[PDB]
Order: structure tokens, then C-alpha cells, then sequence
């Protein structure tokens, strides 16, 4: 458009509509329980959330239509959260197939690793640039999507929730993360009894107990205040943790 400003973030991912549709079909092919879903309606509601809208004023209410159509019941006691250890978290749920990350749900599978935005009063997707959360604005279509769906996934969890955390990082638990700033605060104390952390070892540092780390202690404190118990395990050898998950016989 004639009035469209430059943003600092990458533009909408190449072939976005077509990638979303193909993913919706693919997901429902592999997951027979979701075949009631009309993928054209799914796309049309996703689109309705952000096109013709200034992409610094996107709200949770904008995505409500998408949320309704994406309604999915996962077994609430088989939930895996994670923070900066994507590869191992999803390798885990590929093998232990009764456990679920957000990206194993429909809505999460669709949006995984994609960028998108539009512009006020146009029907056009902006392929040139999109708002960066830091340099531009926080209420952008991508950020608002993930905080909305991450809240609802956490709200649905029950009994024992597991979180996988990256032990090679400087801040093993990080307040400024989806886990740290959305999910820990929206687990329901009525439904959830325990949050169990799995700290995955790697990188340079020599082998020590990482459940004694200052960020883990901070985490323990944050969740205790919410009246939910905390547990923590070291996973020293990720290599052999998958081997005995995938072949316990
Ligand atoms: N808001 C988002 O941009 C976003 C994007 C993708 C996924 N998610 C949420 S975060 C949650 C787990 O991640 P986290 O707890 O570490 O939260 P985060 O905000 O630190 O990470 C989210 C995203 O940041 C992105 N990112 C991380 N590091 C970099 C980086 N160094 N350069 C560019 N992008 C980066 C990457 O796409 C990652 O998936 C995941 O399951 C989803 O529910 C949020």
C-alpha cells in the first residue's frame, strides 16, 4: 500500500496460505480423530485474524474464531512443555507417541516456524517485512498467536506437567520466554499437582547437578507461590535417554 511502513522483522513466509492448507490436510490425514475439521474454514479464520488490520494492534479476540475451529482435546496428563530444546522435545513425542507438545496439536503444527502479517484496510499479505517484537511492537500477529495458544494449552493441562529445559544455556530457566512468562503462570492449581523439570545436559561445562542452578531455584519459587509442587531431574545422557525410551525391551 501507499501508506505501508517498513518493519524490522522478516516478511511473511514464502507460500504462507499454501503451506498452512497443506499442513492442515497433512495433520488430519495422519490424525483421524480431527477429520471433522474443514481446512478451508481453518485457513479463512486464521486469515481473518490479521488481514486488513494494523499489525501492532492484534488482540486475542482476533484469533478466537481460529481457536474455536482448532478446538482439540489432548489427554491433559500427557503434556510436554519445553524451553529452547525443540529438537529433543519433539524427538521424544515422535517415539513416546502418547505424549504431546503444543506443536503436536493442530494449531501448533500449522504455525510452527512461520511468520505472517498484513496491513490496515488492505486484503494483502505483507511479504516484505513484519514487526519485530523488540524493535517495533509486541502485539504483532505472530507473538499474539503464540501467547494465546500457549495460554490455552497450559490452562488445559492436569496432574503432572513435564517441562524440558536446556542445560547448556546461560539461563536454564529464563523469565523472558513463553514458558517463563506465559505457561508457568497459567497452569491451573486446581488441575495440576506437580511441574516436573527435565534438564537436558550438553555443551562445554563439566558434569554437575543442575537442579541446584540459581535459575532452577527461581523457578521452584515462582511455582511454589502458585501452590503447585516442583520436581527436577538431571538428564545427563540425552543420547541414551532416547535409546531406552524407544527400546525398553
Ligand atoms: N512468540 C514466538 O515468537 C514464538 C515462536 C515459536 C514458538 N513459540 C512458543 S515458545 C515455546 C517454547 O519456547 P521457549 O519457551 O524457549 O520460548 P521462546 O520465546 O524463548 O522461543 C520461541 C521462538 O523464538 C525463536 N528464536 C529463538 N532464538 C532465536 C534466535 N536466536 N534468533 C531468531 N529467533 C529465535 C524461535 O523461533 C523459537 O521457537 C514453544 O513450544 C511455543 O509454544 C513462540
Amino acid at each position: 500500500s501507499r501508506w505501508r511502513q517498513q518493519w524490522s522483522g522478516p516478511g511473511t513466509t514464502k507460500r504462507f496460505p499454501e503451506t498452512v492448507l497443506a499442513r492442515c490436510v497433512k495433520y488430519t490425514e495422519i490424525h483421524p480423530e480431527m477429520r471433522h475439521v474443514d481446512c478451508q474454514s481453518v485457513w479463512d479464520a486464521f486469515k481473518g485474524a490479521f488481514i486488513s488490520k494494523h499489525p501492532c494492534d492484534i488482540t486475542e479476540e482476533d484469533y478466537q474464531p481460529l481457536m474455536k475451529l482448532g478446538t482439540q482435546t489432548v489427554p491433559c496428563n500427557k503434556i510436554l512443555l519445553w524451553s529452547r530444546i525443540k529438537d529433543l522435545a519433539h524427538q521424544f513425542t515422535q517415539v513416546q507417541r502418547d505424549m504431546f507438545t503444543l506443536e503436536d496439536t493442530l494449531l501448533g503444527y500449522l504455525a510452527d516456524d512461520l511468520t505472517w502479517c498484513g496491513e490496515f484496510a488492505t486484503s494483502k499479505i505483507n511479504y516484505q517485512s513484519c514487526p519485530d517484537w523488540r524493535k517495533d511492537c509486541s502485539n504483532n500477529p505472530v507473538s499474539v498467536f503464540w501467547k494465546t495458544v500457549s495460554r490455552r494449552f497450559a490452562e488445559a493441562a492436569c496432574d503432572v506437567v513435564h517441562v524440558m529445559l536446556d542445560g547448556s544455556r546461560s539461563k536454564i530457566f529464563d523469565k523472558d520466554s513463553t514458558f517463563g512468562s506465559v505457561e508457568v503462570h497459567n497452569l491451573q492449581p486446581e488441575k495440576v499437582q506437580t511441574l516436573e523439570a527435565w534438564v537436558i545436559h550438553g555443551g562445554r561445562e563439566d558434569s554437575r547437578d543442575l537442579c541446584q542452578d540459581p535459575t532452577i531455584k527461581e523457578l521452584e519459587s515462582i511455582i511454589s507461590k502458585r501452590n503447585i509442587q516442583f520436581s527436577c531431574k538431571n538428564i545427563y545422557r540425552p543420547d541414551k535417554f532416547l535409546q531406552c525410551v524407544k527400546n525398553p525391551e
